[PDB]
């Protein structure tokens, strides 16, 4: 039985996705077929209701020099984060000498807008290759994990931060207590710690189990985040639901009693409690639907092969590692996955070993079907690939249900 990373309570498992590889390791075709594996399973803490994995992968195995995810590969997410930055610049960073720290700045997608406004900032990005992309934009970055000690070091030399922001990063961090202690050390007394990550409500609603993989340790909800804040000295004071990444919530934490929570916080809490979001029965129902999706997706893929129709995938997401390894999908059923990230191209997907090719290679003559792993980017992708669909090529989706369109 595993101890909750937030409160030490007991965590009860509800979903076992089996042996999985690291999601963001893309091997050259000639490399030895040996990968690190671990058991991917998800549970819910009994005391604070935090939904979390039952095995941690060590951080250095995931985040390192060759971490391959480039945030700026999505035009939607570029606009999303530039607007968030402008919003901070108009609200929380209007002082005489403001400072914003970003945990997980990646290639600089959000901090470039802060740097272009002349505002003092620091990104923490432990994956040095993408850190260097951000530095080439003029962004100040430390190639370090944010945790208590490194936060202590920044408070000592740089002073208090008015905003600490994390997007798609806090959920990646099992040592959230250490992060919160760092935020306590580093945040101004009237500052905010704002983070946005995939939302448990949307994952349950859409059965989007591919949001569960090595790098997604936590599936936050307003209920669990409220408890986490409270148990660590802070207070959930705003929440905002966002469409990006399959559905997220952006949570705003402040020092306790310093600000009054928006009505939105109580409203979302009440909705989660009404829909019994975090009840073990709800979470096990989700687990049953995950199995139903596996069985229908494999049945379809095998039917398509028996009917002589060609199938590829689109988007070498980290998420897809869960789909192809839980479902047992490899190159005999999906022959290639198309992806815009150079560091992923001419490599093989983890565990399943499907070849990855540049997106520019998805062109006439098109395959009959494309399994859309980057389903959270559907609109942006389909807008760039109208020729495929006009030629009669169709998308296979597995969220919220297996269907073709
Ligand atoms: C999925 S990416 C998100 C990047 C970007 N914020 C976005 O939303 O697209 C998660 C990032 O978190 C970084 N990361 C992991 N652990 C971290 C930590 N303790 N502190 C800061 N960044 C961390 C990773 O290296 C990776 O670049
Ligand atoms: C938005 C977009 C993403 N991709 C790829 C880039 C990333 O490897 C993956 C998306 O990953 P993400 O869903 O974690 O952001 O899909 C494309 O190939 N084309 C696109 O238009
Ligand atoms: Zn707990």
């Amino acid at each position: 039985p595993t101890a909750c990373r937030v409160c030490g309570g007991g965590v009860q498992e509800f979903l076992d996705l089996g042996r999985q590889p690291l999601s963001d390791r893309f091997r050259k075709p000639d490399e030895l077929d040996d990968e690190f594996t671990y058991r991917l399973a998800v549970g819910r803490c009994d005391s604070c209701e935090m939904v979390q994995l039952t095995e941690e992968v060590p951080r250095d195995l995931m985040f390192h020099e060759v971490y391959p995810y480039h945030s700026s590969g999505s035009s939607v997410m570029r606009e999303h984060f530039a607007m968030l930055a402008r919003d901070f610049l108009a609200t929380e960073l209007t002082g005489p000498d403001p400072f914003i720290v970003e945990i997980g700045c990646n290639d600089g997608i959000m901090l470039r807008t802060i740097q272009e406004a002349g505002v003092r900032h620091l990104g923490f990005e432990p994956s040095s290759g993408v850190a260097a992309k951000a530095r080439e934009k003029g962004i100040r970055v430390r190639t370090d994990f944010f945790e208590k000690a490194t936060a202590d070091d920044v408070r000592r030399t740089e002073g208090p931060a008015n905003v600490i922001y994390a997007a798609n990063t806090l959920c990646h961090i099992p040592y959230v207590q250490s992060v919160l202690e760092g935020v306590d050390a580093l945040l101004a007394p009237d500052g905010v710690f704002v983070f946005e990550d995939p939302y448990l409500g949307d994952i349950v609603a859409k059965t989007s189990f591919d949001q569960i993989y090595d790098e997604h340790f936590f599936l936050f909800s307003a209920t669990s985040v409220q408890g986490m804040a409270q148990r660590c000295g802070f207070e959930l004071v705003d929440v905002q639901r966002l469409p990006v990444h399959g559905g997220e919530v952006r949570y705003t934490l402040a020092r306790q009693g310093s600000r009054t929570p928006s009505a939105a916080v109580a409203q979302l809490l009440a909705a989660e409690r009404e829909q019994e979001l975090s009840d073990m029965a709800t979470l096990r129902a989700f687990a049953g639907n995950v199995v139903k999706i596996r069985d229908e997706l494999t049945a379809l893929l095998h039917r398509l092969r028996a009917e002589g129709r060609s199938v590829v995938g689109y988007g070498a997401t980290a998420k897809s590692a869960t789909v192809t390894n839980f479902c047992g999908i490899g190159p005999d059923l999906v022959h290639s996955v198309y992806d815009t990230t150079p560091d992923k191209q001419n490599r093989l997907t983890p565990g399943a070993h499907i070849p990855v090719r540049p997106a520019s290679a998805f062109s006439d003559p098109y395959p009959d079907y494309a399994l859309l792993f980057a389903w959270n980017h559907a609109e942006e992708i389909m807008a760039k690939e109208q020729e495929f669909h006009q030629a009669g090529g169709r998308w296979i989706l597995y969220v919220p249900e297996v269907h073709i369109r």
